[PDB]
């Protein structure tokens, strides 16, 4: 088998398929070459071969072997943001990062993990006594920002514990995602025209300034304390490794930045496709309800009971797999292979489409959302929804356990309302980096109406 993808026009096939990336979003970008071509095919985000990929098959050899742990993108974009060769998320240096991974596996797993199914349930319980902050004069509420000002709290208070400008934060988290997405794939001609990226410079200093201040005051309180063997999180970690000489103080700084910013990136946006899908099918939400009156009635919601809330797993995963977030994956060949029928040589890039595979395969009603999808026990190599492997979704375990305890402590008191005919279905989505709505139009508010 040779390559599928579109003619290289001597020297044209580069400038279209770079273009129609930046011109439609790296996302839909990807919907379209995966329809048009192959479910595997090849096209030139700059001058490198980059291969679009929805088939489970080859999906599942790319996560799985050691030779594909790393991803790729713009020198210039990503030292622009200070990830190139600093964080995991697109730490690209195979040696960094493998000795970086293990902190960020560590402290989202085990102790954490079980302390998260609190921590969670009570920042939101905060915020939801505190309505004020975020509902209009209609009763309208910002779901989106409630969520993200609770999961920035929620990694604040696990990973870090600094007093901070919640509100504030969460802004500059956001101007720094934005940044990200754009200079990600950006040409690096883009980048010797100053005035028309600057202006993203500004969202990454407004973060970092805002965090070396935070980092500053943790140094102080380790530097100084008593019982030092007592309290030890995922700041506390690294500092230490530092002051060893296994890390970088700005590797250090990075990292930690990654991991405030990680939840609120995700999170908010799963939670918020999440209670729109809620609202227009109450026959799912009735079953969610009487699973946590059976589990829970009106107890705490406490660690043993995440594993019983059957119905709301099966939720949670329907949900992403029909209206994800993270619906590609960016990954890099570190040795040459061939892979299902293809030559792949080292250094090509590979985007996974699994978003679109888990349209094309396994599933009984692909297009439609239904609980259905997930009546009988899915393999984990048909439907990733995190990824797998050695460079696999860091959170993939605190993730569902932060979902269920949110979403478990929301429903418990509210029933949730959307504005008019809306729903995911009918929301307009930008699809770039991630897949999320687009916050400059409006109708994305919703209405939250008490229980008993
Ligand atoms: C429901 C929300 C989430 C989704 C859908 C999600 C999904 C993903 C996916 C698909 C990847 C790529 C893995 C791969 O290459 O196969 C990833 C990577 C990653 N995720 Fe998540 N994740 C979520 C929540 C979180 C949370 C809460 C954290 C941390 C608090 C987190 C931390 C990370 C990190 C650090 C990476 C980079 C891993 C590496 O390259 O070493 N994720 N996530
Ligand atoms: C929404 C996103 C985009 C994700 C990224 C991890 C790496 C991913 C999956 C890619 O290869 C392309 C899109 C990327 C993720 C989940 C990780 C951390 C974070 O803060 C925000 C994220």
């Amino acid at each position: 088998s040779s390559i599928p993808g579109p003619g290289y026009c001597m020297g044209i096939g580069p400038l279209i398929s770079h273009g129609r990336f930046l011109w439609m979003g790296i996302g839909s970008a990807c919907n379209y070459y995966n329809r048009v071509y192959g479910e595997f095919m090849r096209v030139w985000i700059s001058g490198e071969e980059t291969l679009i990929i929805s088939k489970s098959s080859s999906m599942f050899h790319i996560m799985k072997h050691n030779h594909y742990s790393s991803r790729f993108g713009s020198k210039l974009g990503l030292q622009c943001i200070g990830m190139h060769e600093k964080g995991i998320i697109f730490n690209n240096n195979p040696e960094l990062w493998k000795t970086t991974r293990p902190f960020f596996m560590k402290a989202l797993s085990g102790p954490g993990l079980v302390r998260m199914v609190t921590v969670c349930a009570e920042s939101l319980k905060t915020h939801l006594d505190r309505l004020e902050e975020v509902t209009n004069e209609s009763g309208y509420v910002d779901v989106l920002t409630l969520l993200r000002r609770v999961m920035l709290d929620t990694s604040n208070t696990l990973f870090l514990r600094i007093p901070l400008d919640e509100s504030a934060i969460v802004v500059k988290i956001q101007g720094y995602f934005d940044a990200w997405q754009a200079l990600l794939i950006k040409p690096d001609i883009f980048f010797k025209i100053s005035w028309l990226y600057k202006k993203y410079e500004k969202s990454v200093k407004d973060l970092k300034d805002a965090i070396e201040v935070l980092i500053a005051e943790k140094r102080r309180r380790i530097s100084t304390e008593e019982k030092l063997e007592e309290c030890m999180d995922f700041a506390t970690e690294l500092i230490l490794a530092e002051k060893r000489g296994d890390l970088t103080r700005e590797n250090v700084n990075q990292c930690i930045l990654e991991m405030l910013i990680a939840a609120p990136d995700t999170m908010s946006v799963s939670l918020f496709f999440m209670l729109f899908l809620i609202a227009k099918h109450p026959n799912v939400e009735e079953a969610i309800i009487k699973e946590i009156q059976t589990v829970i009635g009106e107890r705490d919601i406490k660690i043993d009971d995440i594993q019983k809330l059957k119905v709301m797993e099966n939720f949670i995963y329907e949900s992403m797999r029909y209206q994800p977030v993270v619906d590609l994956v960016m990954r890099k060949a570190l040795e040459d292979d061939v892979i299902d029928g293809y030559p792949v040589k080292k250094g090509t890039n590979i985007i996974l489409n699994i978003g679109r595979m888990h349209r094309l395969e396994f599933f009984p009603k692909p297009n439609e959302f239904t609980l259905e999808n997930f009546a009988k026990n899915v393999p984990y190599r048909y439907f990733q929804p995190f990824g797998f492997g050695p460079r696999g979704c860091a959170g993939k375990y605190i993730a569902m356990v932060m979902m269920k305890a949110i979403l478990v402590t929301l429903l418990r008191r509210f029933h949730v309302k959307t504005l008019q005919g809306q729903c995911v279905e009918s929301i307009q989505k930008i699809h770039d980096l991630s897949l999320h709505p687009d916050e400059t139009k409006n109708m994305l508010e919703m209405i939250f109406t008490p229980r008993n």
